[PDB]
This record gives C-alpha cells, structure tokens and sequence, in this order.
C-alpha cells in the first residue's frame, strides 16, 4: 500500500485503487491545532489519471470531531497538490465551511 | 430511494448510506456547457449527521471527461448546500480546479 505524506504531518494511506478508480484507505491527521489527531480515519474517493479526490469522515473507535473533509488535486512532479473543504455537522451557512491547501508526498 | 436535484436540474440518486456513514449512487448531469450530460456517473462520500461529501468520477461508458468533481455541504432546512471543486486529469496548477456552489432540494 501507497502512503503520502504532507506539510502538516498527516498521512493518506492508500489501501486499494480499483480498476474502475475506486480509492479505498485511511488517514492519519497530525496537523497542529485539530482534534482527531494520531488515529486512523476512514477514506474514499476517485482516481482518474492524475487526478484524485478523496474524502474523511473524522469518527472511528475513539475519537469523533463532527465532520467531513474533501480534497480535490492532482498528481504531477512528486506530489499530490490538492484543496481541501472541512464541513462541520449542524452548520447552516457555506461561510462555517474551512478550506486550505494540502501538498502530500510520498513517505 | 433518495433524490436530490439542484438549481442546474442535475440529480444525486443516493443508493444506500451504510451504518459508517458511506454513501453510494450515482448522479446525473444536466448543467448546461458542460460535459458528461444525461448519464449516471458513480458516487462516492461519507454522511455525518447533517454533514455531507461525496465526489463524481466523470467516466462512465457512454461518456468521459477526463475529471472528478467533489461536493463538500449540509443539509438544512430541507435542502442540501453544498461547495464543489472539479479537478481534471493533467492538471499542473491549482489554478486549473474550478469551483462553484449548488443548492440540492429533494426530487
Ligand atoms: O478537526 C477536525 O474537524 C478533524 C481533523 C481535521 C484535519 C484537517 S483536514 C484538512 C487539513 N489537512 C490535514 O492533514 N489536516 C487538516
Ligand atoms: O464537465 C465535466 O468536466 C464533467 C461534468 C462536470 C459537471 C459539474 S460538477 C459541478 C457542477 N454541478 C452540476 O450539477 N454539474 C456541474
Ligand atoms: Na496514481
């Protein structure tokens, strides 16, 4: 299996890319200042060439933070440059939906 | 069994939503001067009580357009509201993601 790594620390262990680019794995967040830290979380998305996405659903056995992120990016030069969208549950406005920039390399 | 279309006319069909909160379906397209129009595309993503992602590859066997699009949104007050960014294959900048914003109501 395929892991990367990016700027913040945080891990995206690929498990699976199905030949239809169906992206099976789980994530490891490490960025500084966010719950949900150290611990695998579940990951699904799409692999169509270079392009990805991929989506977080931030609950497993021992920790929950209410919430989803989604990165969109693409392969090109040894690194997966995405942007990513954090949608908190019970939200009520697009303005409560964080974003930023996510570099992930191979680690 | 459960639809949802937005201001543009195209429609998430979400098939199931396991106990993990993984979504599976597919979409129809129906925003005018793009690609991939009339067709179910496959879905993927994750529900989180009112939070939502989920992410189109945009290949199927009657038409590709070499992308990927994902929404990242809540549901509230009876619709689902939603950002996405839509990444193509080859991309080499950030610059060449597109985004825009849609607003689901049950179909
Ligand atoms: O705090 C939460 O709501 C759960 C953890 C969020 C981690 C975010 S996801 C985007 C950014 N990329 C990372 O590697 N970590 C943060
Ligand atoms: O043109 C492509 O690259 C394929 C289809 C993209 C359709 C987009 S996805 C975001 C927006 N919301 C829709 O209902 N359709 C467009
Ligand atoms: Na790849």
């Amino acid at each position: 299996l395929s892991a990367w790594t990016n700027q913040s620390g945080s891990t995206l262990y690929i498990q699976s890319v199905d030949p239809s680019g169906s992206l099976s794995g789980y994530y490891i967040n490490r960025a500084a200042g966010y719950g949900c830290q150290n611990t695998p979380y579940p990951v699904t998305g799409w692999v169509y060439g270079t392009a990805i996405t991929f989506t977080v659903l931030w609950e497993n056995a021992t920790e929950s933070c209410n919430s989803i992120t989604a990165w969109t990016g693409f392969y090109y030069q040894g690194q997966i440059t995405t942007l990513w969208q954090l949608v908190i549950n019970g939200s009520t406005s697009t303005g409560q939906i964080i974003s930023g920039e996510d570099i992930f390399k191979p680690s």
